[PDB]
């Protein structure tokens, strides 16, 4: 089978021929159709992700493919950008009939992250939540899931032209980063903040209302002075999806809320779609702050 | 006052100084803040609109400005691209508090057109409607209004990258023109079609289910063989907003449904916003098939 391999951190991807995957007991080999790219994939190539993968390896953790006729979505540690991948049957996500490969590849990571982050921050119906990078994969998902949980969503992005999408998905208001503080004052403070920037975390805590909680989801772009936290009984939550995945209960509850809605109230925003042969281009797209939606590679 | 004048059809706009408008009994002079541009404005410059305006004149029919403190939206025959305009008090649209000038300028024409076109075609809750140019001013409005009336919306645009917005506003499915027929077959035919293209009208009637009606809203891009109509009891409706405006009952009913929702379930999509001095650039934007949303000039 053909597959892209990363032989050295910081190096280039090499499209090579490899042996067909072997399925151990409890596993199935699925024929890959689409792979959704994540910022984590980028951090992994540089050797900067929370989990340090040892080269050589096959990039891609979010796959969508076919198993004896049925199409699935699954999160694998690696081996995504290949024609075939072995997957523990118990990790397979069922999909609604018709759901496209491109739309399925933009679901797992973004929606599970959005839901778990809000659940962990105990988001209650009615609360105000600020979603940053609101026009991206994780952002566009969060907006929908937040609306599905009945929260008021204040969307933020780095460019004015990216604000229309979030506003269309349900954001009550939308603003560029420079204008967030003002919208924050008008809203009377935020109950929740999904931090994917990381550079202005302190400035973020200043937007929180009493008992507000900031979920630290990423530092894609600094300390947090424990004291500003006390005055308003604020909370900061570090967050990383991977570990959570190994918790049946959580996963179950999460899917119990997401799957029934997948394709209905929750629709993943597909962004740039690249052919298998343009994997490097797709990776670059991840870094293009002009793009919106999920970057997807189609086989 | 400063104002842009069109002295010759097909000619350029000239930014000139003119006398302050005079308010006759029943009128008010409002201080313009934003003017929304329409395709009709473009057709008028070339002398191709249903209503033939005689030069010289001031382009702009959709204004938003202030009157003794209160901000309004109003449809005037001309005089939009000027610092001030006289308007019959009875034509003034009230706006929800806070509604931005740019967002108010994208409401009147698009939403009234979308609503009246659907009402005239007797769109009933549950029916399937195909909205073309679904990522533009008239398109993005129609999608929302259709959803507000409970219809299933199949959105169509000329480019793949424009489909995300419509899908986000509520479109059940979205497709590029070339792929419409197929989606049409899967849906089992369309009950309604808002035709803004005009070039493929025949091909459009073939997408209609029994008793379906096609609303002819524009020919922005050919005859309609009366016989294909009979076999399925289809209907074709010519449509032009202007005349309708002179009908209190209609206008009243229309606003009675739109205003309460303006800013809530109905949010105008603001697109390219140009400064007063770039009026010509804004006009060009109207013709750029890359743009999405309402073209707006801000004073
Ligand atoms: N903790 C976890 O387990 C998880 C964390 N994430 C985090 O999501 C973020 C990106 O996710 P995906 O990659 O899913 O995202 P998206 O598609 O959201 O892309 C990232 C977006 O982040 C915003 N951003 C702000 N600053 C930068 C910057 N300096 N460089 C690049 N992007 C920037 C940009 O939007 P704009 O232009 O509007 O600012 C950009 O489009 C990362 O921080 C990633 O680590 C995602 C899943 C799980
Ligand atoms: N009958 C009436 O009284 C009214 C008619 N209209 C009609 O709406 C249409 C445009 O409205 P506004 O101007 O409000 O629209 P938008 O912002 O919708 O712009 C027009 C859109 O129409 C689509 N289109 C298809 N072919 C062309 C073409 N050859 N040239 C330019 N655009 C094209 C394009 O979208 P894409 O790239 O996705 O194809 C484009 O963005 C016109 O046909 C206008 O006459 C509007 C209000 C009232």
């Amino acid at each position: 089978m053909k597959a892209w391999v990363l032989k050295r951190l910081g190096g280039p991807l090499e499209l090579v021929d490899l042996p067909e995957p072997e399925a151990e007991e409890g596993e199935v080999v699925l024929r890959v159709e689409a792979v959704g790219l994540n910022f984590a994939d980028h951090l992994m190539r540089l050797g900067a992700y929370l989990t340090r993968l040892h080269p050589p390896f096959i990039p891609g953790m979010e796959v969508v493919g076919v198993v004896e006729g049925r199409r699935y979505a699954a999160l694998v540690p690696q081996g995504g950008l290949a024609e075939r991948v072995a997957v523990p049957k118990g990790a397979l996500l069922p999909l609604p009939e018709g759901l496209s490969p491109e739309e399925a590849a933009a679901f797992p990571v973004s929606f599970l992250t959005a839901y778990l982050a809000l659940k962990r921050a105990q988001a209650r119906p009615g609360e105000k939540v600020l979603v940053q990078a609101a026009a991206g994969a994780l952002g566009t998902a969060a907006v929908q899931v937040a609306r599905a949980m009945g929260l008021r969503v204040l969307a933020a992005a780095s460019r004015p032209e990216k604000l229309a999408l979030p506003l269309a998905l349900g954001a009550e208001e939308a603003a560029t980063y420079a204008e967030v503080p003002e919208r924050a004052k008008a809203w009377g403070g935020l109950d929740l903040v999904l931090e994917v920037r990381g550079k202005e975390v302190e400035e973020s805590l200043g937007l929180l209302a009493h008992g507000g909680r900031l979920v630290y989801i990423g530092a894609a772009e600094a300390p947090i002075p424990p004291l500003r936290l006390m005055r308003r009984n604020l909370a900061v939550l570090g967050f990383w999806l991977t570990p959570l995945l190994r918790e049946g209960a959580l996963v179950e509850e999460a899917l119990g809320f997401l799957l029934p809605r997948l394709g209905r109230e929750l629709r993943p925003v597909v962004g740039p779609v690249f052919p298998f042969a343009e994997a490097e281009a797709a990776f670059r797209a991840l870094l293009d702050r002009g793009h919106t939606g999920k970057v997807v590679v189609r086989l």
